[PDB]
């Protein structure tokens, strides 16, 4: 059988989009599965554009989660393909590629030396799952757009974290489609605890919560306890879920910390989507939102501002918490900032 599937499994790699011509190219790419340098774009190209299902399957075999929580390859692949299918392919940034990137990045962060032996397999399961569903069924417009157009969703959720709540509703609702219950064999107590942790992590991806989230994290860094070997000590549930909230938030905001080659592609996609919203706003006779105007946009300048006000402050604190594990991410982020700095017209 293929090294891409569990030993003795009947699962066909062709089921999740991989041809024999790309098996080796993909397996090579997957040698970087546990590294920040992994190229999710190549993975997507080698799997008929199903990077989420592909990367999640690799992560779950790597972390032995299928065996730990008794999830069969069939159930897993059915759920993942169903979920990936619910990410809008025609949305420039928030499609399954973005989710695959967050999942993969979350996967790498969970293994940072400073956090070793901190999380239970269940917490690990919830973090990666949360990352995978965090933007499912995203429409390509912001919460404010949904609020202004009196979206059914916005009414339903009282204008509070409209998208995020929706991502959660969809992510869990799909567990009920045919052969999609990947949590069937967890105990009742485990499903309850996982639900709560996922809800927590996905709501924290709401940007309007960023400031509050960053503040709490800085407070934790202050009182952090560590072992002789230098490993973080997160005694209680509160500290663990707070770190996980921040971990997924960091993965969501990890574009500028990746190689410049990848970062630039991520930047083109987000700008393209923002412009899509810009056009939608014009078509509906609304005021064009900031940066959603392709005509008065300043891409380079905006990236620098995004890094100075949002990304750098967040990663500087994370780097602080898991010191010195994130120093490289910190340097790459700085190198990338200066590049965009130098490209401003
Ligand atoms: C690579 O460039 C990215 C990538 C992602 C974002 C971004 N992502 C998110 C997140 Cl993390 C959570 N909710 C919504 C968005 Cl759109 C937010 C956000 O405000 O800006 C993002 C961003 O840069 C923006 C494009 C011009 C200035 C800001
Ligand atoms: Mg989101
Ligand atoms: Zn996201």
């Amino acid at each position: 059988s293929s090294g891409l599937v569990p030993r003795g499994s009947h699962m066909s790699i062709s089921r999740f989009g991989v041809n024999t011509e790309n098996e080796d190219h993909l397996a090579k790419e997957l040698e970087d599965l546990n590294k920040w340098g992994l190229n999710i774009f190549n993975v997507a190209g080698y799997s008929h554009n199903r990077p989420l299902t592909c990367i999640m399957y690799a992560i779950f075999q790597e972390r032995d989660l299928l065996k730990t929580f008794r999830i069969s390859s069939d159930t897993f692949i059915t759920y993942m393909m169903t979920l990936e299918d619910h990410y809008h392919s025609d949305v420039a940034y928030h499609n399954s590629l973005h989710a695959a990137d967050v999942a993969q990045s979350t996967h790498v962060l969970l293994s940072t030396p400073a956090l070793d032996a901190v999380f239970t397999d269940l917490e690990i399961l919830a973090a990666i799952f949360a990352a995978a569903i965090h933007d499912v069924d995203h429409p390509g417009v912001s919460n404010q757009f949904l609020i202004n157009t009196n979206s059914e969703l916005a009414l339903m959720y009282n204008d509070e974290s409209v998208l995020e709540n929706h991502h959660l509703a969809v992510g869990f609702k799909l567990l009920q489609e045919e052969h999609c219950d990947i949590f069937m064999n967890l105990t009742k107590k485990q499903r309850q605890t996982l639900r709560k942790m996922v809800i927590d992590m996905v709501l924290a991806t709401d940007m309007s919560k960023h400031m509050s989230l960053l503040a709490d994290l800085k407070t934790m860094v202050e009182t952090k306890k560590v072992t002789s070997s230098g490993v973080l000590l997160l005694d209680n549930y509160t500290d663990r879920i707070q770190v996980l909230r921040n971990m997924v938030h960091c993965a969501d905001l990890s574009n500028p910390t990746k190689s410049l080659e990848l970062y630039r592609q991520w930047t083109d996609r987000i700008m393209e989507e923002f412009f899509q919203q810009g056009d939608k706003e014009r078509e509906r006779g609304m005021e064009i939102s900031p940066m959603c105007d392709k005509h008065t946009a300043s891409v380079e300048k905006s990236q620098v501002g995004f890094i100075d006000y949002i990304v750098h402050p967040l990663w500087e604190t994370w780097a602080d918490l898991v010191q010195p594990d994130a120093q490289d991410i910190l340097d790459t982020l700085e190198d990338n900032r200066n590049w965009y700095q130098s490209m401003i017209p």
